[PDB]
């Protein structure tokens, strides 16, 4: 632990001006990013498009858009862009899998599991175990491995990057501990995708818009592979579906904003022109560089290791200040811009809140000494 | 009589982008004004500048005002309303939480997808007594539902595929009588016909007659009822402290289509809902008048309709769709065409439905009606 200093990456700069000028300082990109000029203008276009020629007109026409959108999605994936569905957002993603899933409704997670992600699974009626996990809450491949053999289950859900937490989880090896015992996986990619390497041979995989791919708001898409997809029996329509439409086609049914969606095709499309493993390799560097900044403040400690690939940084309070009002204090006096995540968010993990620091590829060493700075003379 | 000059279809028409050709499909999907579709961009923009959430938080006044708009409209309170992604999400969100004996009664003309989330959510459905035209006959109704009765009616106050006007009003006090509550489907009728009519819970859709963005719309609980209900998500055995409302509002949205919407009840209220009504009832006759002559098309409205929904069956097998298709490629109109699956218990044969604003002259329908004659 000799201090390392920043890499210059005109990516950085290219994206700070892309996009509309923050008011203050935000570092709050795992909760709702900032949609680039392009991204904001595609939005209001299709809107504008609805009125001058008809919504549904407008919609068949953006039809290229969209499949570019999941052809982009499909990429970062490793599926096919017939595979990806659109959808509300990640909640909606996990629902619309588990409200379908066939036969005996089991299955395993981590114990760092997304709160609303467990409130989901025992909507749906599973039965949800955890997998073992080390003092970080990361998955231990081997004994999850053995676990599984012994005592299968219909379905491992992996959360790959927690809210609540900036460890990257060894999605790829417990990928294939899973189909070595038979088992799919379902990935929480909405912190993952575009943040860590989401191609790692998973059954289904979904992502919401307004995070790191900095897409707009109400938009996520879930991935299913054919073989699964195919065997997904739908809760709307009915099983007895006169109206005849493929599992994907139903998963998809519903009223939509597809301005957001043209909008969000072009977000995805922003992050393979600036290049996955580049944005993945700066992002991995914002933690770092977070983590080193903020390795010596009175009254808070980092909790992730300094190194984990990773833009999510977590602050736990040693004199039990309260995130929640620290947050508000840092808004409303300095104009800058964090999450405080309550137990709530993964109560199976989580004994005391944090508060969480998730900067994109834009932020300088300078501001992250700003935050240091301004977290220091909280009241 | 017909050629009446108002100025509210006018401003209507200034206060929108140019429609390419012709636009007969505002029970689709509407127009946004320059203001809706400026309010959407700009809470997107504020978003980049505060972040979302502070964003979210700052649109309060904006979003509350769109509940207190539709509040207005339906005879509820602000804090009864809801947002929702659309109609379909609202019906869904209020079966899926209903509590005890999982009955219904609803009319023939049903919307399919209706009575897809009815059935998904393990309601038995029975068909309400109605007219030749499909309008429910109240007193009919009344004696059905005292001998036997049924946890609620979903009344339709206006179809998608026909523009009868559905008697809420005498319906609503009837059922309250019989002493069971009514849902009812509003997303034509909303902006369209009064849909202050003391019903137990309302919804409906931004993009239509309203003309607010795509991917929102509104539900509304009356206090009594929404507290007796039992949301899917979170499962009811949880430790979280929130009221149904909050239960039901739930999840990731699109917020600056919402301020959009807020603007866009907002629009209404301004021009004067009695008045915007009228003219969409007048904007219905001139149609079916228009049309009254027109070789392979009959006209199913009555003409008197309070609606701005006119259908028409082809007399010699024309497939609707395929107009509808060749009336955009052809003709730059736009119209929709209704298929069975719409309405699968009261139609015998497809429609072609236009549904157009306030804002269309005699000189456009007439276009329309020759446009459809020279239909290959
Ligand atoms: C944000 C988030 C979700 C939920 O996404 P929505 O789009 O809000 O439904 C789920 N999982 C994780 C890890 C998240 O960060
Ligand atoms: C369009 C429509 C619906 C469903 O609206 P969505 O917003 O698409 O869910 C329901 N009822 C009627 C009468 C409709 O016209």
């Amino acid at each position: 632990l000799v201090p390392r200093g920043s890499h210059m990456m005109m990516l950085a700069q290219q994206w700070r001006d892309a996009r509309p000028k923050v008011a203050g300082l935000h570092l709050d990109s795992g909760a709702c990013s900032r949609q680039s000029f392009a991204v904001i203008d595609a939005t209001t276009a299709h809107a504008r498009h609805e009125a001058e020629v008809g919504g549904y007109v407008a919609a068949e026409a953006a039809t290229p858009a969209l499949d570019a959108g999941r052809a982009a999605v499909a990429s970062l994936i490793g599926f096919a862009a017939s595979d990806v569905v659109y959808t509300s957002g990640s909640n909606h993603a996990i629902d619309l899998l588990l409200s379908s899933w066939p036969g005996k409704r089991t299955l395993a997670c981590l114990p760092g599991e997304y709160g609303p992600n467990l409130s989901a699974m025992a909507a749906n009626g599973f039965q949800v175990r955890a997998l073992p996990v080390d003092d970080d809450g990361r998955v231990l491949v081997d004994e999850a491995s053995h676990e599984l053999s012994a005592h299968p289950v219909a379905l491992v859900h992996l959360t790959a990057l927690a809210s609540h937490r900036g460890i990257a989880q060894p999605a790829a090896e417990l990928v294939e501990a899973c189909h070595n015992a038979g088992i799919p996986v379902v990935i929480d990619a909405a912190q993952a995708l575009g943040h860590l390497d989401c191609n790692v041979g998973a059954d289904a995989v979904y992502s919401s818009s307004r995070k790191w791919l900095a897409g707009p708001r109400g938009v996520g898409v879930l991935a299913v592979r054919p073989e699964l997809a195919e065997r997904l029996q739908p809760r709307i329509p009915p099983s007895d579906w006169p109206i005849p439409m493929s599992v994907l086609e139903k998963l998809e049914l519903g009223e939509h904003n597809a301005a957001a969606r043209v909008g969000f095709s072009v977000a995805v499309g922003e992050h393979l022109a600036a290049g996955p493993t580049a944005v993945r390799e700066r992002l991995a560097e914002v933690g770092r560089l977070s983590r080193q900044v903020l390795a010596e403040v009175d009254g808070w400690r980092v909790v992730e290791p300094v190194d984990q690939p990773t833009a999510i940084t977590t602050l736990e309070s040693t004199d039990g200040a309260d995130p929640a009002s620290v947050r508000s204090w840092l808004i409303a006096e300095r104009g800058i811009v964090t999450t405080a995540c309550e137990l709530a968010r993964a109560p199976f993990e989580m004994r005391t809140p944090v508060l969480r620091i998730s900067p994109h590829v834009d932020v300088t060493v300078d501001e992250l000494e700003q935050f240091a700075a301004a977290l220091r003379e909280a009241p």
